[PDB]
């Protein structure tokens, strides 16, 4: 007998791809996913509650694979600026002076409570004092990778890197049984981080089977620096020093050449893929269809809010939908279903849990997200997924589950104050502003 | 002499001057115009028959959405994954043919101006078919707008010929000589499905009646090759030597721009309405929109129609455009948020004609308003407003609208149409189209 059944107009389970189940229920057991089945066979097979859900299209829960979510209490601080000059005039000397561990549980939890509303139900970050961070995401009932920063310069909460580290050490322990954290490794850039602290990422990534994520490849400047200082593309750079793998996740990637393809195809290493942050910098477009034909796993996140500015996973992967198709030049290019593969499926691989999480399977955890698509202008509905994709926004979320709790219901964030989070970010911002 | 109405916004975007936000200011309409823009002390201190509160608000001109085919929003989602001429010719046209009548129109144009309202939009462009049976549901709606004739230079619904679609223009200009809130323009379609001669009618026309032209103009690299190879000139030139470009003249989409092009576009004064994700979506291309605006060519911006978008978002699609614009100029300072915003109001109006009556908050200009709330979770902190609003707000933010100082929408409620009847009607649209 199931904790509880759903019962959508569609369910959309991601695997198999394309398709989309009418009249069908999802049962739930035990925090995970124990039936879909069609509704007269699953109302017979009984449950403690039944939730309907007509005009509703249920998927797995979306997964935000790169962000640094207390930045959200910088929302709009730093516009107008490209990376070098955003990072080291704006962001770096505001991260100095007001970056503590209050500003990061705060900081937090207001970037969760943002994300859960609009369907994410894991997200990866990459931002100091995880111990906060894991904190904050532990009370509110979502799933998370959370990289240790490592920086070749001090950082909030770390001196420098073997700091870090250590501290890195101490959360990977205490979390090596937790449901729904995973503590992996965050180098920044290349720029940022020595080839000795890179080695040192490897071996403790082997001998503790974490995840690798860092920024790569986000500028043609990055690049063409490091052709004339080092002769050596970023990227074969970490390549020669053993860093790809299927548990790299290289954040941005505009600058691709063929050797570039090559190598991720080798070593199967995940992209995330950040379209409106690399608009917003101006730093390219990252060529996902090329990407994609060629094997490469393309998750999708929306970075931080100083260069968003919002934390709209769906919205992020409308925009990454739509460049897709010029940027490759073809109409084809990252339909409405592989769109959503890349914000739910792809995220779950590029984190190294897509045995758990990322399409309606039997077995798998309950990370769910209901979109509501009854409102005016979602009508007339030809196709529930090109609607969400193309013509829905994240306020069409309507409820949220992860591990089988329900966090979202009917809009309403069951596990934050909504009223006090506002009332915290606005003291914030007027300290921060004065 | 008291307002009719006090608007207290906890901040006011003017739009002229360009960049600048009023907190705490308010802004007093009368007879349907705004009388007074003024610190809350001194607006208050005057007198209105009804004051209305606005905190965590910022007040702006409402949105002009420059380009659209609305009511093809009955057709949202259905032709998905195809380049433009495959669109059009395989898919679009066979399904217009098949369904387009006076009763659709009136309910896919419905359809579309509510879900305008409230996304904040309070004039729009059309170039769609029965321009007569549009002009009824935007009169009826309260909404401003462009009502284009299509000009093709084959049958199209409710026009069996280019003749007869002028006929019925004419009437419908005549008709609508005296109205507050709707302009008839032409529409040639684009220059493959417009001839030479159809083309000269319509600036004559035009010249005569004091009107604009909507035209898609350059929106694939390959209706510039094809016309160079035929005709051997570009579309664009073709329209300069026909003598259509100038002041009045809204070239749409022009992805495809060379120095020559920008040459005529500077030299005539034209418009350009960019459409950014239709453009993205049909994979036309990328207009050059910080070029053409450091040129000092008016950009304004639309939606297009929803079987190429699919929604009617024109926040989402300037959102859209102020980040596409820094990548495909290079430079991060490119169309920023202010000018963003300038580009869906002010511009919009000048593209239209309008900008004597709308597009800014300045004194004697229609009370063309719209209310963004930002003090949602997501929103906040606030930094700046208009960062904010072009950045990291969504279309649901838009609490209240007006157009002529008569209220469209009131907290997210639309005072003019019943969205339940409109769902139930646009459904029932969509299992016969679908089956
Ligand atoms: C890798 S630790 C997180 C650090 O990365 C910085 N960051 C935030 N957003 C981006 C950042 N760095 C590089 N690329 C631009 C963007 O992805 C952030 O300010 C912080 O200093
Ligand atoms: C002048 S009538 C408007 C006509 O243009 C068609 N159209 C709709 N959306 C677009 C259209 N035409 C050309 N370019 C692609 C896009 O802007 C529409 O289907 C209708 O046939
Ligand atoms: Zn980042
Ligand atoms: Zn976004
Ligand atoms: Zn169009
Ligand atoms: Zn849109």
């Amino acid at each position: 007998p199931f904790d509880l059944l759903l019962l959508p107009t569609w369910i959309v389970p991601v695997e198999p791809a394309g398709v989309v189940l009418r009249d069908h229920a999802l049962g739930i057991r035990d925090g995970q996913i124990a039936l879909v089945a069609p509704r007269e066979q699953a109302m017979r097979h009984g449950a403690t509650e039944i939730r309907e859900l007509p005009g509703m299209l249920l998927a797995p829960g979306l997964v935000n694979a790169h962000g640094h979510s207390a930045m959200s209490l910088f929302r709009g601080l730093a516009d107008d600026l490209p990376l070098m000059t955003w990072l080291q005039d704006h962001i770096w000397p505001a991260e100095g002076q007001w970056v503590s561990e209050d500003f990061i549980r705060d900081g937090t939890e207001l970037a969760i409570a943002e994300q859960v509303k609009g369907g994410i139900t894991c997200f990866s970050d990459m931002y100091f004092y995880p111990q906060a961070i894991c904190g904050v995401v532990h009370d509110s009932g979502v799933r998370a990778q959370v990289a240790i920063p490592v920086l070749d310069f001090p950082i909030p909460g770390a001196r420098d890197s073997a700091e870090a580290i250590r501290q890195g050490m101490a959360l990977f322990d205490d979390l090596k049984h937790h449901p729904r954290i995973r503590i992996a490794f965050g180098p920044h850039a290349p720029y940022t981080v020595s080839d000795d602290k890179l080695e040192q990422i490897l071996v403790l990534t082997e001998e503790l089977d974490a995840s690798i994520q860092m920024h790569v490849h986000e500028t043609a400047f990055e690049v063409e620096q490091a052709m004339e200082r080092n002769g050596e593309r970023p990227l074969a750079r970490l390549h020669r020093l053993g860093l790809l793998g299927p548990r790299f996740q290289a954040v941005h990637m505009t600058q691709v050449d063929n050797d570039d393809l090559a190598m991720l195809v080798e070593t199967n290493s995940s992209v995330i893929h950040c379209p409106e942050s690399n608009l917003k910098l101006a730093s390219g477009f990252c060529p996902v269809e090329k990407l994609w034909q060629a094997g490469v796993n393309v998750a999708i996140g929306t970075d931080g809010a100083a260069s968003n500015n919002d934390l709209d996973l769906l919205g992020e992967t409308r925009t990454a939908a739509l460049l897709a198709k010029a940027v490759y030049g073809q109409a084809t290019a990252l339909d409405a279903h592989r769109a959503l593969r890349m914000a739910t499926l792809n995220g779950a691989r590029a984190l190294g849990l897509e045995r758990l999480i990322g399409s309606l399977e039997a077995g798998k955890a309950a990370d769910l997200v209901a979109f509501d698509l009854s409102g005016l202008a979602q009508q007339p509905v030809y196709d529930p997924v090109s609607q969400l994709i193309y013509a829905s926004g994240r306020d069409c979320v309507r409820h949220v589950w992860v591990g089988g709790r329900q966090l979202l219901d009917d809009g309403r964030l069951l596990r934050h104050d909504e009223q006090r989070l506002i009332a915290r970010a606005r003291e914030w911002g007027a300290k921060i502003a004065a």
